[PDB]
C-alpha cells in the first residue's frame, strides 16, 4: 500500500490537481499519470463510485437535450415572441420544456463563471483542452441570447437557439470521456480538428475564395455574379455536387472550364485526398498519446466529482 | 508421427473442441492453433475431404439463394395471401420454389435451435463471433414470419421476405471461409464493422440528429418540418447528394447555412475521411491476426463438418 | 570485367533467358536479377540502345491509337456496312486510317500467335503477367471480328470496334515499362487489381445483387421492377449519385429505406471505404516489389528486342 | 561563440549561399542546413527582425491581392476597353485599384527579370523549386497581357486578367513559408503534386480519353458525338456526378453502359483510391524531408531579405 495521504495534500495542492490544472506547456502533462500509484488510485475511484455518478449526470444531460429538442421542434414560431399560451396540454408541455431548456443553460453558464472564477478566462483561452467546458458556456450563452431575442420581440431568437441546440448535440460528446475506447476516439477527433482540419481550411478557403473571384470575373449575371453563390457553386465540387456547367453568363467558355478544372483537381482531387493521408499519419502519431490524453480526461473528471459531490467520504 | 490420440480424447473434451467452443475471454483463444501438430492435422483433413464436403454445402447455400430469389421476383403480389395457383408452367415453379424456400428456412432454424440446446443462447450472445451462425437463424426467422404473415392475409409478409433474402445473400460470405484470402477478407470486415464503424455511427448519428433537428427548428414547413425528411437531406450530404439548397422556408438563410455547412465540414469532411484513416490503422494492427482467426474459423467448420458428417471413419 | 560470355550460352538458354521466361512458381523469380553482373549487362544494353528502339516502338503505337481513332470518330455510321467510298479527302483519308488500324491489328494479332507457337496458350493462361502481350491479342481480336462484322452487313461491328478502341488505350500504359517510375507505377496498379479490387468486387457484387433483389421484390413497378434498373440504382450510390427516393412503387415505404440505408452503409461507407485501407496496406506490402519486378518487365523487353531486332550485333 | 566571420565571406561566396543557391543535382542540399551553426545563425536572424518584415511583405500582398480582386468584381464589362471613367467615386476607385493592380503586376515581373540577370532561366527551369518565384512572374505576365488587349479593344483582356487574379490567389501559399507547420504543409503540398498527382494525371488522361473516344463512336449525335462533351461526362463521374444514362444515342445500350462501368470501375474506384494509398506512403517517405525544406526555403527568404533590404547592418 502507498501512502495515499501525500497525494491528499490538498492544503497545498493535491498531487492530482496539481496534474489536472497542470499548465498546457508542462512536458509530462499526460505522462505524470503513468505512475502505477495514481493509475491504482484513480481507477479504484472510478470504479468505486465516480462512475455512476458520472453515468448519472450523462443521463440528465441527455434528457436536458430531448426537453430542448421537442421544445423547439413545436415551438409556435407563427408571429412574434413572447407567444401566449392557451388552456392545453401541448402548451402546457412546451412551456415546461422551454423553462427546463433555460433554467440548464443557466446552470451550465454558471457553472462556466464558477470556472473563470477560478480559472480565470485569460488563463482558459491558454488552454485548447478546457475548451470542452468552454463550448457549455457558448451553448448557454446561445440560450440566454434567444431569451432576451425573445422577449425582445425579435424572432431572431429562434436562430440564436437553433445554434443552443446544435452546439448541445456536440457537446453530447463529452460524455464519452467515461468510456475507454469512445473518448479516446473523441480525442482523436479533436486533435485532428485542432491539427489537420483547421490546417486544411486554412489553404482550402483559400483556394475556393480566389477562384470564385476569378469565376465572377467572366460571369455576367445568371445570378451567379454575386460571389456569394458562386463560391457555393465552388463548395459544391467538394461535396460532390458541382456542376460544371452550371451558368453560361460569359464570353469565354474554354476559360471557364478551364478554371473549373484546375479547382477540381487542385482542390477536389489533391487536397481532399491528401488531407486523408495527413490524418492516417496523424493517427500513426498519435494512438497512444490519445490513450494518454483519455486517461487524464477522466482524471480530471474524477477529481471534480468529488470536489463537487458533496465532499463525499471515501478512502 | 504425433500421438493424434490425445487429441481425440473426447471422452472428456477433444483438444480441438477445446479450442472451438472456448469462451472469447481465453488469452489463447486463437493462438493455440499455431501448434504444429494440430495444423498438420487440420490440413490434412481440409484437403483430404472436408473442403469438398464443404464446397458441396457452399453449392447447396447458392442454390438456395437463387432459388429464392426468383420466387420473389416472380411472386403475384396482387390481392392478398395466400395465393391461388392457377393451371401453368410458371405458377408451379413458384409455389416449388416457394415450399423449397422455406424448407430451407426451417433447416437453417432448426440447426439454430439445435446450436441453442447446446450452446444455449444466453451464452451465444457473449460470442459476437457466433453470430455468423445466428444470422442464419434470424435469416430463417424472417421466413417463418412471412410465412404466418402470408397466411394470415397479410401483405406485409413481403417485408419479412425481403428482409430474409437480404440477409441471405449477406450469409453468402459465410463460405468465404474455405479461402486463405476470402475467408480472411471477410475476417477483416467484420473486425472493422464491430470496431470503427459502429463506433463511428455512434458520433455520426449524435450529429446528423442533432443538426437535423436545429435545421427542422429552423424550417416553416416546404414538407421539410417533418423530422423524418430533413434528417434524411442532412444524410444526403455524406452520400455525396446533398443540396445546400434545399428549402428555403425559413427567415434566417445565412443560420440555416450556416448549420449545413458545419455539418458538412464535422460530418462529410472531417468525420467520414477520420473513419478511414483509423481503418487504415486497424489493417495495420489486424493483418495477422485475421489470419490467425480465419484459422479458427475453419478449423471449427472442419469439426463441425466430421461431427454431423456421419461419424465418418477418418485418421 | 565478368565473363558476360557465360550469360549468352543461349546453345542451351541463356542466363537471362531463364530468368525471362522463369515459370510464376520461382521463389527467385525477381530476385535473380539483383545480380551486379546481370543490371550492369541489362542497364548497358537499355542505355546503350534498346530504350531508342522502345521509345521508337511506343511511338508507332500511339500513332497507330490516334489513326484509328480518328477513323473511328468519322466513320459514317448511317446505313449499313461495307460502306462505299465517294470522291473525297475526308473519305480517302478514312479508308486509309481504316486500314491502317486493321493492320496494325492483324500485326499484333500475329504477334501473339507467334506467342502461342512458342509459349503455347496452356502455359501462358497459367501467367498472370504475361497478360500484357495477352492483351494485344484481345484487342486485335476485337478488330478482326469487327472487320468480319463490317464485311456481314452488320452494324454490331461498331461495338467490336469500340472495344478494340478502348483496348487499345488501356494498352497504352504497357510502354511506361520504359521508366522507372511510370512503369513502376503501372506494376502498383496491375498488382492491386489482381489482388484487391477483384477480391473487394467478389464482395460488392453479392450485396449489389442481394439488395438489388431485394428492393425488386418490394418494387410493384416504376420500370424498376425490371431487375436490370433496379441493381443500376444501388449501384450509383457507390459513384455518389444515388438517389434514396427512385421510386414509390411499394407500400412499404420504412422498409424501402432500411434497406437502403443498410446497402449504403455496408457498400458505399464501410466496404468502399475498408477497400481503400487495404490499398494502402497493399502498397506498404508491395514498394520494393513492383520495383524489382519492373526490372524484370524491362529486362524482358530488352532480349526481345535484341531477339527480334535482326539479331544486331553487341557485346 | 562560433566563428560567424566564415559564413560571411561573401567576397567568394557566403557559406548560406553556398547552400541558398546550390543545384538541384547536390545530395546534401537540405541536410546542409544540419548543422548547429547554421541553424543558430539563421534562427536568430528570422526572430532578431526577418520575420517581421517577412509578415510585412505578407501584409501587402494581400492588400494586393484583395484591391486586385475589388477591381475585377467592379470591372464595366460592358462595351469595349478601355474604358471611360464617369465622375463618381466608385469609378475613381476602380480606376484606382486597375493601376495599382498593375503596378504590382510590373513589380513582380521586374524581380522575375532580375531574378533571369542573375539566375538565367536556362538555369530556373532546371530547379523545379525555383518556381516559387516563377509562379509570381506568370502571374505577371497574364496582367501585361491583359493590359495590352485591354488598349487593344480586345475584351479577351479579361481572361488573362482573371489567370493572373487565380494565380495570385494560388501564390497567397508562397508565404506559408513562414511558418513551421504552414509552409511544411505547402511543402508536403507541392511534392504530392510534382509527384503523385501529375503521375496519376498521367494515366488518367489515358483511361479518359480512351474511353471519351469509345463512347463517341457509339454515340449518333445527342450532342454528345461531340468529343469535347462526352469527355466531359465521363469527367463527371470522377467528381462524383456522373450519368450512366447521359444519352440514348446509340443502338448498342449494353455495350454503352458496359463502357462505362469499366471506366468507373478503373477510373473513378480503383485509380482515385489508389492515388490516395500513394499519397499516404509518399507522406511517409516524406515527413522529415518536408521540415528539412521547409528550413531551407525560410533560409533562403532570410538571405534574399537581408540582401535586398538596405544591407541592414547585422551580427
Amino acid at each position: 500500500l502507498y501512502d495515499l495521504s501525500c497525494i491528499d495534500t490538498c492544503e497545498k495542492n493535491s498531487v492530482l490537481e496539481v496534474i489536472a490544472y497542470s499548465s498546457s506547456e508542462t512536458p509530462n502533462r499526460h505522462d505524470m499519470l503513468l505512475v502505477e500509484p495514481l493509475n491504482r488510485l484513480l481507477q479504484d475511484k472510478w470504479d468505486r463510485f465516480v462512475k455512476r455518478i458520472f453515468y448519472f449526470n450523462f443521463f440528465v444531460y441527455c434528457l436536458y437535450m430531448i426537453i430542448f429538442t421537442a421544445a423547439a421542434y413545436y415551438r409556435p414560431v407563427e408571429g412574434l415572441p413572447p407567444y401566449k399560451l392557451k388552456n392545453t396540454v401541448g402548451d402546457y408541455f412546451r412551456v415546461t420544456g422551454e423553462i427546463l431548456s433555460v433554467s440548464g443553460g443557466v446552470y451550465f453558464f454558471f457553472r462556466g463563471i464558477q470556472y473563470f472564477l477560478q480559472r480565470r478566462p485569460s488563463l482558459k483561452s491558454l488552454f485548447v483542452d478546457s475548451y470542452s467546458e468552454i463550448l457549455f458556456f457558448v451553448q448557454s450563452l446561445f440560450m440566454l441570447v434567444s431569451v432576451v431575442l425573445y422577449f425582445s420581440q425579435r424572432k431572431e431568437y429562434v436562430a440564436s437557439m437553433v445554434f443552443s441546440l446544435a452546439m448541445g448535440w456536440t457537446n453530447m460528446l463529452y460524455y464519452t470521456r467515461g468510456f475507454q475506447q469512445m473518448g479516446i476516439y473523441a480525442v482523436m477527433i479533436e486533435k485532428m480538428i485542432l491539427r489537420d482540419l483547421c490546417r486544411f481550411m486554412f489553404v482550402y478557403l483559400v483556394f475556393l475564395f480566389g477562384f470564385s473571384t476569378a469565376v465572377v470575373t467572366l460571369i455576367e449575371d445568371g445570378k451567379y455574379n454575386s460571389l456569394y453563390s458562386t463560391c457555393l457553386e465552388l463548395f459544391k465540387f467538394t461535396i460532390g455536387m458541382g456542376d460544371l456547367e452550371f451558368t453560361e453568363n460569359y464570353d469565354f467558355k474554354a476559360v471557364f472550364i478551364i478554371l473549373l478544372l484546375a479547382y477540381v483537381i487542385l482542390t477536389y482531387i489533391l487536397l481532399l485526398q491528401m488531407l486523408i493521408a495527413l490524418m492516417g499519419e496523424t493517427v500513426n502519431k498519435i494512438a497512444q498519446e490519445s490513450k494518454n490524453i483519455w486517461k487524464l480526461q477522466r482524471a480530471i473528471t474524477i477529481l471534480d466529482t468529488e470536489k463537487s459531490f458533496l465532499k463525499c467520504m471515501r478512502k
